[PDB]
């Protein structure tokens, strides 16, 4: 959510950044919305005082009463009608106004999609082979432990079942990355529901919508008007909406966590790239609205750690407005070497999400003498998506014969293993 | 699902034996479905042979074939009514087939519910403790990192946020118990789905009785007739699946299974014990039919060693007729030492399934020589529920102050630490 005194003072300067990121903001309908509200506003209000006068006048002739009330209740027919007239009103001022993009920070290169990203880095040295390199699907049909086969009987498409030493791999890949955040790099481990309710959802922008991108569950019987859930499509539903109706002390930030999840969306036909379930190991911190730029520059670092100590080659680029998610105003993705596809492939997105999900959920921060609360900034970043590590992992690491090699920092993981093979 | 072979010959035989679980067989229903079954499939039959012979004399005539193609027309319409009449009747054999739970094994004590189990053996001696109990909430409301309030907010009741050092303890336990099976076992560590169809869940039993016990999601926009899923209650659904429509050589059997899932259940007001989501090292054998009563031996002492290791004490209780599940045909529940609440709390229950899923999923075993398939037996026995085993291991490890002492062989999975606070 924008702020709203921001679209009331300058709504042609709001809508002129929106632009950049290629969404008309339609000023003429919310300025003729508004112009209405304020009519119906000012009309409900006098309702509301005459019918709280009216009513305060039968207790005060309590000392006939039937003429008096006969009035009280066609001013409260009257006053109900006003107020739903109105409520509809609101109720389409906010189908606008929470289907607006964040505004893009300065620091983002204008441009209209993907192709106008800018590298800011690269790290590490792309492997040459003495061998054709096999993707990471013929890896794990070699050794047994990648089976698309068995997920679609079970389930259906982008699904997988993982067996074996495969398996036991792509778990200790969550276990160093959790370990290291929360050894390393200051995060707390949370364990957190992979079903959330609308509200959580509305919190972090995937509400109202990006609704058709998730995997909603039916209400229980038992629990039939409270149970319209949906699964998590990444630990930042949950983790951001641990500070949702908040008064935070400043001294209390930053709030850094971290969780290890499976995600579900339903937004490569061929492998673990775009499951509908994957897991990730996320990092989200909660931050004063003057360190949000320097934090994103400090997780992005620990995201970038990950494939340092994992000897994974990579690319660092900064998102331009035409290809930046809903709710952030500034991110970076990470980008890791694919030898089967001769490219970098997205494993990490960082963003620096401003107050926007701060306002929607009411998240806010003061210091101990302050006379006003600020809203706080949040910020999310993968570190990393587990199945996309597996996959880089893999096609980096694989002999000529299809064994795996073990990445050193990986080793105390798999009780010293050297490959799988 | 029974056998129908069984059914036809001995059903007031099969009738006695489900009687001791508390469940009247319909033997009545069945005869009369049977009776009027036989007739429909000869008049079905009968039709399927003279339409086929009057479309092979319509080539043998191409040597005027339209007297003959209205016949075939005719003959073709009373064939499909003829089938639809039958499959209705069919349908309805099985809404009370699949309905039916196991046969329980003459090993099984006869019992009305619960108060009817038989304790087989006791393990460890309960702590005498030099201060009031505290419950597991309130253990951790103390070190903040049980937050149930939180999963109020984030989802509804009957969730949980774990915080901190808590939750790294929760890890801590799964990655001991999967390392336990996987490495000492024998068992194959597997990544599953988390969502199934239905033809998973009429495999293990969940489907149709017990639908209402499932959480379902709703289909996706983009696989409209093939993405009505359900979240798993139990890795047994997906464990158990994945031999569905095989013939094993029964030299690779047995085939033994684990895996590391949250289950989802919408079925204790207070705390971890009955929640909507939950963690659980879940084991499965699939094995040879004469195998399958060692196996159950077997995996329930694979339960124990992890109570055992833990240090703490427990009792194994056979369950009787009139308190097993649905499949099972004889069952074990290992109960953990709750001190709060003065008494042992269920932890895992083990089960030999006999051939009920494996019937379902036609799952079966065929040694090289044999002229003959048979179907094999399946196994599946929590290793352990994990939020049930850290309120068992934060109350029974509690210190005066609150401090929860960490288990000398979880302290390799914490880095050494010794306390938490
Ligand atoms: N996003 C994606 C989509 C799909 C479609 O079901 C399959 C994927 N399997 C792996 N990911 C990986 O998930 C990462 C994070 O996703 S993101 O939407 O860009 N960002 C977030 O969710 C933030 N909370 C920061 O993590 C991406 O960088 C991608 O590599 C997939
Ligand atoms: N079952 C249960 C139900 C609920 C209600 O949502 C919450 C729970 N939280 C922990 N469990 C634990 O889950 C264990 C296994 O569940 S069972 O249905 O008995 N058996 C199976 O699912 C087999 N596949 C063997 O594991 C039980 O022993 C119980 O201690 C809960
Ligand atoms: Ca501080
Ligand atoms: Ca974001
Ligand atoms: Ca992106
Ligand atoms: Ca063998
Ligand atoms: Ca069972
Ligand atoms: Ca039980």
């Amino acid at each position: 959510m924008l702020d709203p005194n921001l679209l009331r003072t300058e709504p042609d300067a709001v809508a002129e950044k929106l632009a950049r990121r290629g969404f008309k903001l339609d000023v003429d309908k919310l300025r003729a919305l508004e112009e209405r509200r304020k009519v119906l506003q000012v009309q409900t209000e006098n309702l509301q005082a005459e019918r709280n006068s009216r009513s305060k006048s039968i207790g005060q002739a309590k000392a006939d009463i039937e003429p008096l009330r006969l009035e009280v209740n066609k001013l409260g027919e009257q006053l109900d009608a006003a107020k739903s007239e109105l409520e509809t009103l609101l109720a389409e001022i906010r189908d606008i106004a929470l289907a607006i993009p964040n505004i893009p920070h300065d620091d983002v290169p204008v441009g209209r999609d993907e192709n106008d990203n800018v590298e800011v880095s690269r790290w590490g040295t792309p492997r040459q082979f003495d061998f054709e390199v096999r993707d990471h699907v013929t890896l794990g049909e070699m050794h047994g432990g990648l089976d698309f086969a068995a997920a679609v009987k079970l389930t259906g498409s982008r699904f997988v079942v993982m067996k074996g030493q495969l398996a036991r791999l792509h778990r200790a890949l969550a276990q160093f990355m959790l370990d290291l955040h929360t050894e390393q790099h200051g995060y707390s481990e949370n364990y957190v529901p992979y079903l959330v309710n609308q509200d959580t959802l509305y919190g972090t922008g995937q509400l109202p919508k990006f609704a058709g991108d998730l995997f909603h569950t039916r209400p229980l019987e038992e629990e039939a008007d409270s149970s319209n859930y949906a699964l998590i499509p990444t630990a930042e539903v949950p983790l951001t909406n641990l500070v949702r109706d908040e008064i935070i002390d400043e001294d209390d930030l930053p709030i850094k966590m971290t969780a290890h999840t499976p995600c579900f969306r339903s937004e490569d036909t061929r492998g673990l790239i775009r499951m509908h379930q994957f897991d990730k190991v996320e990092m989200v911190q909660i931050v004063r609205p003057e360190d949000s730029m320097a934090a994103l520059e400090e997780m992005t670092g620990h995201a970038e750690k990950v494939l340092q100590l994992l000897g994974l080659p990579y690319r660092k680029v900064a998102l331009c407005t035409g290809d930046m998610g809903f709710s952030a105003c500034k991110t970076y993705d990470l980008e890791v070497w694919v030898p089967a596809q001769n490219t970098y492939r997205e494993i990490s997105s960082c963003s620096n999400v401003w107050d926007f999900q701060a306002r929607r959920m009411q998240a806010r921060c003061r210091s101990k003498s302050d006379k006003k609360t600020r809203l706080v900034h949040t910020l999310n970043g993968s570190g990393l998506a587990v199945g996309r590590t597996l996959v880089a992992l893999m096609e980096n690491y694989q002999q000529a014969d299809g064994r795996i090699e073990i990445p050193e920092v990986l080793r105390p993981y798999m009780r010293g293993l050297e490959y799988i093979g």
